[PDB]
């Protein structure tokens, strides 16, 4: 995952905060240092091959400082829920073909210009309810979609039960409608599926979605069946895919950024971030300015990653750690 | 002597902190000036042709004040015990010729290749006491050495007795061996000389030597007879020399750089450091900033010299007359 630059810019995963120089003894121990001062920071830390100071930040010439919760970085999964169209028919009227195109936009491709569409459909019969219709729609939806030799998934499929009103019961293609007993169905949840990823070779990507619909012969007209709406997200992929895409990159600014060409040939640089754990990222960007006439700025960034449960524990000491050695009014997040 | 500048550097000798204008009347007097608002700071001196005041220094514009304690300028002439160690013999061996070789670098030119060599030998006989040899080697030393008709000679050798051990006789080309009395000499002193010096025109420089031994065959294996180590410090060259150089040089920063080239046709500049008193310095360095497309540092210095009386009277009265009118916060030291 390649990013973009202000000019460059250093990360430094804090595994564990020390008070000394001398207690830097695992791979991702940190410490921030100061002057008595407050003319200088810099952050020595822990290599998995011996201690390595940052860069010393002139605590004149920073720009900005904040620190970033993992919730924030969290990506909403987007929902989308497939209702009958009451205007059109409340129930489904006999003999017609319910069909629903999902309309892909950013399939394989990188533009909006590689589409990809899925169908499913339904025929309606003579005593076909409401519920009956969205439990013979999500079985032809799921077995279209998420067949097990498909390439990538693509949405996932959830009917909710009246009754429940707030329960997914999930719709696969091996699901039949012996598994699906409940007799009121108000909806079909349509939810859009992380995608697979590789640190720095694949980034951590979206295919977004839409459901449209094809008319149906009501009363003599031709009417579209149904609505969909976009409901509140109720699923977050978590930040640990991006942060190791994060350290991979600025693993380059500092070492080497011939990363695997000449495979034995290769230094192999150890990277601290496991991707299964959420993070909290705090910038702090800052620039250097020469004596006389060298006054054009060169402003560059240290990210700081630190590794949080819950409640913000390991970035708020952290924080507090750096705000009584450098001096600064970072906000704790 | 010539030194660097960072663009400009500017001197005013401070004899006595008057609190306002029209206070100074005699050459040396200075006051510390700066608005109510504490935007700029100057300084009125009243030079020795009238009031003159220095460059505005713009106060959001300084890099660093800091200040001297005129101890960390006094050069230490380094001192070199010879002695003869117990572990080739502590006593003289009797056959063996004992020449010690004063090994000089800096000598007349300036580099370390200019390397001069002064010899003190003595041949030791069957009843050589310990102490008579080392009363031997300092008068062969001062016969090689202190035979300068012209000026002082480049080391000076001492003789400390142990029943002194802290007074120590002086050994010049004069001395003959009826002069040292004592029976219990241990150890002979080289010291380092200060050089001539003139103003302006020869800087103050040393000469560093390293004594060095002869091997002499005691045990069958020809080894080195005597052990130079270097005694702490006792003597020490002021800070006169240098600040009067100083003042020398940065005095052609703001009146004439034509210190006398064409002889009877030339501006006498009258110089208020005298080069026989201790001097504390202060020195300011600000820049200018232009605006809109001007916006080039250019760096500037303000040094300040004050006489000192061993507690630092004088410069701390003068930093806390800036403290008050600038608002900065100057060390006292």
């Amino acid at each position: 995952m390649v990013i973009s630059i202000n000019q460059v810019r250093q990360l430094y995963v804090a595994k564990a905060l020390k008070a000394n120089t001398a207690a830097l003894t695992t791979a991702g121990d940190i410490v921030p240092k100061a002057d008595t001062a407050k003319t200088t920071l810099y952050f020595q830390s822990m290599s998995p091959a011996g201690i390595v100071a940052s860069d010393k930040i002139n605590l004149k010439h920073v720009l900005y400082a904040k620190a970033t919760p993992s919730e924030a970085l969290a990506h909403k999964l987007v929902r989308y829920s497939v209702t009958l169209d009451a205007d059109v028919s409340a129930t489904p009227v006999a003999g017609q073909n319910y069909i629903l195109r999902l309309a892909f936009r950013q399939y394989i491709g990188l533009s909006e210009e590689d589409q990809y569409f899925k169908y499913g459909e339904v025929i309606a019969r003579s005593g076909m309810t409401a519920s009956d219709f969205y439990k013979k729609m999500a079985i032809s939806l799921a077995k279209n979609l998420e067949n097990k030799t498909e390439s990538t998934p693509l949405v996932n499929i959830y009917l909710i039960s009246a009754a429940a009103a707030s329960t997914d019961v999930p719709v696969t293609s091996a699901t039949k409608e012996s598994d699906l007993t409940a007799t009121d169905y108000n909806q079909i949840i349509i939810e859009e599926t992380e995608q697979p990823w590789v640190l720095g070779m694949m980034p951590q990507a979206f295919i977004p979605f839409t459901p449209q619909f094809l008319t149906i012969t009501v009363d003599g007209e031709d009417r579209l069946w149904g609505v969909a709406t976009v409901v509140t997200p109720t699923k977050t992929v978590p930040d640990g895919h991006l942060i190791a895409d994060l350290e991979y990159f600025c693993m380059g600014a500092r070492g080497d950024i011939y990363r695997g060409m000449g495979y034995p040939n290769i230094i192999k640089t150890t990277y601290l971030v496991d991707p299964g754990a959420v993070y909290d990222v705090l910038d702090i960007h800052y620039f250097y300015t020469g004596s006389n006439e060298s006054v054009q700025k060169s402003e560059k960034t240290i990210t700081l990653v630190a590794v949080d449960d819950g409640s913000h524990t390991a970035m708020n000491a952290l924080i507090g750690a750096i705000n009584t050695a450098s001096g600064l009014t970072i906000a704790t997040l």
